[PDB]
């Protein structure tokens, strides 16, 4: 980004010029996070309602109380002739640098309620210009400063990729690897966040479609696949024309009405199994790929036809992610009973002791002795009631 790119501005030199970069920016960046608290958020508070302030700078005074920490612990270790605990500052901050949970799920809805603030006062639009000048001679908008926290914990991993690159010592490389790591994963909790945001919209979208449904789309997990196909069942052999909903948790057999879609089967995917059926082969006609959605005890056998063998091949990969979803491997290991969970605070994974990533979702929990866990942790979480 063109904002970011203009805001901040020999074998051994690489390694050398890397970590004055490092330092550079983290000051530079500080600066940054200094201004908008000195030259925005102090005047706009005789202007905007304190409502106001919470919405648009969130937690933004506690990033720069961590940065002013981090630039500090930073120097020391840069400082002392070797850098060799450079590596520690980073592996410590990682921990420190989870205040952003909260900056990075909150930014896109905080520039949203700034440009409504902005558009209904002239006042507030003066005075937002007046700010920038002050701070950057008009350079950059406090729309554009707001999305420079984001854009930074995203180059964390480039910059130690550099310095990692350019270390010859095989210690301090292995050291600086570690770093680089921690860094690497701290880039993957934003996209865990941005990500199960975008399908809590989506999940918004849907509940909005779905008519003579009486029950929030959350409690099913994360939508699959939607779309159009035939169903047929023991009771109603012939074919219905449906348009189907596959969330994690469940599937909704729905009739379109243009946008409106009208509720008519509910199936709860706990109870369900898929089967095969290669005889509608080679793509021979239109809507004779099907396969079997079957009661696990026997009790209704859904037949489900669709257009193409394209289709169908997706829609069964679907179901069987779904599925393993509800039921992990060794999901019932070492007298646990780990089911699909949605945690609301910042919570470790049982077995590794690292962040259960994201908003929604975001792992397993057993009902029995309440262990939360990651999908791939469950049989290396300790036995059930310890
Ligand atoms: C740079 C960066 C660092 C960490 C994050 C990040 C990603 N996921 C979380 C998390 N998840 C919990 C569930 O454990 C729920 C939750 C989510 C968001 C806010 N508050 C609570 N807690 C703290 C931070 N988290 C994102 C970006
Ligand atoms: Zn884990
Ligand atoms: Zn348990």
């Amino acid at each position: 980004d063109e904002i970011y790119e203009d805001l901040m501005r020999t074998e051994y030199d690489k390694r050398c010029c890397c970590l004055r970069e490092i330092q550079q920016t983290e000051e530079k960046y500080t600066d940054t996070l200094g201004s908008i608290q000195q030259h925005f958020l102090k005047p706009l508070q005789r202007f905007l309602k304190p409502q106001d302030i919470e919405i648009i700078f969130i937690n933004i005074e506690d990033l720069l109380r961590v940065h002013t920490h981090f630039l500090k612990e930073m120097k020391e270790a840069l400082g002392t002739p070797g850098a060799a605990n450079l590596y520690q500052v980073f592996i410590k901050y990682k921990e420190r640098f989870l205040v952003y949970g909260r900056y990075c799920s909150q930014v896109e809805s905080a520039s949203k309620h700034l440009d409504r603030v902005a558009a209904a006062r002239e006042d507030v639009q003066m005075k937002l210009e007046e700010c920038s000048q002050r701070a950057n001679n008009g350079r950059f908008t406090l729309r554009d400063l707001l999305m420079v926290p984001m854009q930074r914990v995203l180059k964390y991993h480039l910059l130690l990729q550099e310095l990692v690159k350019h270390t010859q010592e095989a210690m301090e490389k292995e050291n600086l690897r570690l770093a680089l790591d921690a860094m690497r994963d701290l880039a993957q909790c934003v996209n865990e966040v941005k990500r199960d945001n975008e399908t809590l919209r989506q999940i918004t979208n849907f509940q909005l479609s779905i008519e003579n449904l009486d029950q929030s789309l959350a409690h099913y997990g994360r939508p699959k696949i939607d779309g159009e196909l035939k169903i047929t069942s023991v009771e109603r052999r012939s074919k219905m024309d449906r348009y189907a909903f596959l969330l994690d948790k469940a599937l909704l057999i729905c009739k379109r009405r243009g946008d409106s879609y009208d509720l008519k089967d509910f199936v709860n995917l706990h109870s369900f199994q898929v089967r095969d059926d290669s005889s509608g082969d080679r793509d021979n006609k239109k809507w004779s790929h099907m396969f079997l959605l079957i009661e696990d005890q026997g009790a209704q056998g859904y037949e489900l036809f669709f257009k193409t063998r394209e289709l169908k091949k997706k829609w069964m990969e679907q179901f069987e992610m779904a599925i393993s979803n509800i039921y992990p491997e060794n999901a019932t290991a070492n007298g646990h009973d780990f089911q699909m969970f949605s945690f609301e605070e910042t919570t470790s994974c049982k077995a590794c002791q690292m962040l259960l990533r994201g908003t929604f979702y975001q792992g397993y929990r057993c009902h029995r002795c309440r262990a939360s866990a990651h999908k791939e942790c469950l049989g290396r979480v300790p036995p059930c009631g310890r």
